[PDB]
C-alpha cells in the first residue's frame, strides 16, 4: 500500500502526511476549505526546513518529500488509494459521515483508518459495509518523529486488515503495536491519569509544581515532568481524556481532579494559551 | 554534618553509605550481623572500583572513601553521629523500636531520618521524644547515582530540621524536594499505579507485554516500559505500595490488579528471582 489518502490537515494530518511522504509514499491530503490545505502544506514545509537546518536531511530530500504530496478538497480522489488515514475532528457524527462517504467512494480493497484518540473504532466502522477493513492508526505528536503507532482493532477488524496496517507501519519506519480496542488504548490510558495524579498531589498540598516535576524527572528519569507535560498536551485534552475513561468504564479511578477542571474553565490550557500549570511567555 | 549513622547494609543502605562517604562524610554502617555488614562493605568496594575503572576516580580516592566507612552491629555507635539515615526493613514495629532506641543513644541535636517508601514518618516520630528532628530522606536506587531525594516532613518535623536536611542533601550533590507526608510521596504515588495500570491493560486482553512496553517507550519517551520496570523494582514491592496506597486512602483507584497479586504469589517477583513479567537469565 503506497498510495495514501489523509483527511484533515491540522497538526496531526500535516504530521501524518509528512510521515508517509518522507519514506516514499505518494500522498493526497484533503481538507474542507482550500486555505486549510495550503496551511497544512506550509506547516509540513516549515517542519522540513527545520530538519534541513538540523542537517538531518538535505534540501533535496525536502523538495522530494514535498513532490510526493498533493492537496485537494475533493473526496473523490480517495477512490484509488490503498489506505485512508482519517485525522479530522474528534466528533463521532462526522467521523461516521466521513467513513460512510469513504465507503461509497473507495475501491473495495481500501483500508480505512482513524487517528482518533478517544472515539470507538467499532462504532465508526458500523457506519460502513467494510467493518473488516476499518481500523485505528493512532499516531503521536509530532507524528514524523514519534515512532509508535497504536494499531487499534475494532471488534470486526480482520486479521488481514491488521497484518496489512502493521506492514504498512514498518514500511514507513514506525513501530506498530496491536491493541484490542479499549478506552485510552495503551499510552493515553497510562500517561494521562499519571498527569491527573500529579494534579491530585498538587491539590492535596503534598508538593509544589516545580517539585512534583523535578521529582518525576530525577526520580524516574522521565524526560519531562507530568505538569509540564500536561501544559504541553493541553489541559483540555487531558481533562477530556480522563472524562472519556471515566464515562466509558464507570470506574471512579479515572475521575478528574477538581483542580484540573478549574484550570480548563479559566482557559489555562497550557502552552497554547501561554498559561497552564506554568505561566509562559513569548 | 561530619558524621552519619546508617541502619542497613542492604541494597539501599550500602548505596546511601556510598552517597555520603563519597562526598567526604564519615559513616558508620550498622546491620544485625557481621556477615551482612561485610557483604555491604564489599558492595561499596566493588562499586567504587567500577568508578575507578572508568576514571571517575583513582585508587587513592576509593580508599580515602573506604577509610571514612566503618562497620558495626552495635546501635550504640550512633551516639556522636550528626544524622541517622535508617534503611532497615519495611516494618512499622521495628522502625518504631529503632527510632526509640536511637532517641536514647544520640545527642539531642542528631536528626533521625528514614528512607522508608511506604510507612508514615509521623508514626515513626511518635515513638521518640524528638519528633521535630524526625524526617524521611527517600533516596532512589542506586543511591550513589540518582540525584533526587524526597524529603518528607512528618506532621511535627521542624522548619530547621527540614532546612538542615535540605542543605545536607545539596551538600552531597543531591536535589531535595519538599514533601508534606502523604502516601506514596510524589514519585511512587505516580509511578507505581502506572505499572499497575499496565498490569490491567494486560489482564483485560488489551495488548501483550512487549507491546505495552514499546508503547510507553516509543509513545511517551520513557526510558523503560512499565512491565520491565516492575520486574526491576520487584513485583512484591509494586504490590505492597499499591496496597499501602489503597489501605491508607480507602480509595479504590489504587486497587492492585488480580494479575499482580497472582504473579507475586507465584514467586515471579522480577529480575531478582529471574522471572516477573519476563523470563530472565544469568
Ligand atoms: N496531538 C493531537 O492532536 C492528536 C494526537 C493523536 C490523535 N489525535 C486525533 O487526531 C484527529 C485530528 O486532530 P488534529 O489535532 O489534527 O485536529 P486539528 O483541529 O488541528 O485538525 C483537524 C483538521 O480536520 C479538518 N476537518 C474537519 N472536518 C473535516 C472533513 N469532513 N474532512 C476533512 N477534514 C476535516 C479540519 O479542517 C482541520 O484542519 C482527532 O481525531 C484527534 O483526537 C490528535
Ligand atoms: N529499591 C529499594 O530497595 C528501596 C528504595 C527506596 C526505599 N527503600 C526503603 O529503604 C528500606 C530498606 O530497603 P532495602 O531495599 O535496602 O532492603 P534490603 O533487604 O536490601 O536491606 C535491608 C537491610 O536492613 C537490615 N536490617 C533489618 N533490621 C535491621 C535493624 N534493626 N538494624 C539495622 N539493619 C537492619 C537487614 O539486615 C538488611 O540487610 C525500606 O524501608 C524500603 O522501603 C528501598
Amino acid at each position: 500500500m503506497k498510495k495514501v489518502f489523509v483527511l484533515g490537515a491540522g497538526t496531526m494530518g500535516a504530521g501524518i502526511v509528512q510521515a508517509f511522504a518522507a519514506k516514499g509514499c505518494e500522498v493526497i491530503v484533503r481538507d474542507i476549505k482550500e486555505e486549510f490545505v495550503d496551511r497544512g502544506i506550509a506547516t509540513i514545509t516549515k517542519s522540513l526546513s527545520k530538519l534541513v537546518a538540523k542537517e538531518k536531511i538535505t534540501e533535496a530530500d525536502k523538495e522530494e518529500i514535498l513532490s510526493r504530496i498533493s492537496g485537494t478538497t475533493d473526496m473523490k480522489l480517495a477512490a484509488d488509494c490503498d489506505l485512508v488515514v482519517e485525522a479530522a475532528i474528534e466528533n463521532m457524527k462526522i467521523k461516521k459521515e466521513i467513513f460512510a462517504e469513504l465507503d461509497g467512494i473507495c475501491k473495495p480493497e481500501t483500508i480505512l483508518a482513524s487517528n482518533t484518540s478517544s472515539l470507538s473504532i467499532t462504532e465508526v466502522a458500523s457506519a460502513t459495509k467494510r467493518a473488516d477493513k476499518v481500523i485505528g492508526m493512532h499516531f503521536f505528536n509530532p507524528a514524523p518523529v514519534m515512532k509508535l503507532v497504536e494499531v487499534i482493532r475494532g471488534a470486526a477488524t480482520s486479521q488481514e486488515t491488521f497484518d496489512a496496517v502493521k506492514e504498512m507501519s514498518e514500511s514507513i519506519g514506525k513501530t506498530p503495536v496491536e491493541v484490542a480496542e479499549a478506552p485510552g488504548f495503551v499510552v493515553n490510558r497510562i500517561l494521562i491519569p499519571m498527569i491527573n495524579e500529579a494534579t491530585f498531589i498538587l491539590q492535596e498540598g503534598v508538593a509544589k509544581e516545580e517539585d512534583i516535576d523535578a521529582a518525576m524527572k530525577l526520580g524516574a528519569n522521565h524526560p519531562m515532568g507530568p505538569l509540564a507535560l500536561g501544559d504541553l498536551i493541553g489541559l483540555d485534552v487531558c481533562l477530556a481524556i480522563m472524562d472519556v475513561l471515566y464515562n466509558e468504564t464507570g470506574d471512579t479511578k479515572y475521575r478528574a481532579s477538581s483542580l484540573l477542571r478549574k484550570y480548563v474553565r479559566a482557559g489555562w490550557l497550557g502552552r497554547k494559551t501561554g498559561k497552564g500549570f506554568y505561566d509562559y511567555s513569548k
